């Protein structure tokens, strides 16, 4: 997909590449960047200030993750442990119908 | 000086002292044909993130509040239909509601 | 930081450029390249990336609610207060036991 679009209104400001791309802003507070690949290289930190932000693709981070709030996954997620209130997943165990132990998380069957 | 765009709503970007890259508008849309990478020790959002396709994350997360899901792989294992060896020596059944 | 990368201004480029060195530049082939101490973005309502793939190489923190539609993929240990799996409670499930009961909640490994 290409998706350089090259129409201009009274008012807009921008920076503009003649090869098509570029970062425009446009009336009702808009800034629309349109090009092949954008870098950004911040050597201390970037912040993105907005009630939502959304990716229409998919996302890499190769670092760690932290989130304040719920999360809402849609398809399965994989992970090699979850610590779920203090608790292994992995590894947990439950007191069984006849006061004893269960083994550990096991293969479904 | 500065550096910056500016329209006259009020919307604009700017370059400032102590490497400060500003953008401050209503609304920002970025098309990226190909791919963004952005390349900092860290990013925060403010709000909320939605993600349309995949996310994979190499580190280690935090969820400071509850995760939903259709079901967790963990280490091979379904948790929706997870089991346990009993306490006699049998087989559990599938993970069940709370009681 | 990835270093040792193209800097050096071509014919055709396009940008805003500060006088300490940080800049945004258009560049040939479609590109844009953001290059500063800090990026501060502020969108009133909302910001959109529509690109196919988009990767931090560093931390994410996110502040309030995530939403994935896709699958997640978790190299490393997750850790939450609780995970609602399937529409039950990963924190306080159980089982029918091995002897016709049911077994307690999910409890610390040994
Ligand atoms: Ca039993
Ligand atoms: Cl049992
Ligand atoms: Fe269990």
């Amino acid at each position: 997909r290409r998706y350089r679009p090259t129409n201009l209104e009274p008012g807009d400001a921008g920076i503009y590449h003649h090869e098509g791309h570029r970062i425009r802003l446009t009336k009702d507070g808009r800034c629309i960047i349109t090009c092949k690949t954008v870098e950004v290289y911040a050597d201390e930190s970037m912040t993105v200030d907005t009630p939502r932000t959304t990716f229409t693709g998919d996302v890499e981070i190769q670092k760690g993750l932290g989130v304040k709030g719920k999360s809402q996954f849609d398809s399965n997620i994989t992970a090699p442990d979850a610590i779920i209130n203090g608790k292994s997943t992995d590894k947990h165990i439950h007191r069984g119908d006849s006061g004893g132990t269960t083994g550990p998380m096991q293969l479904e069957h």
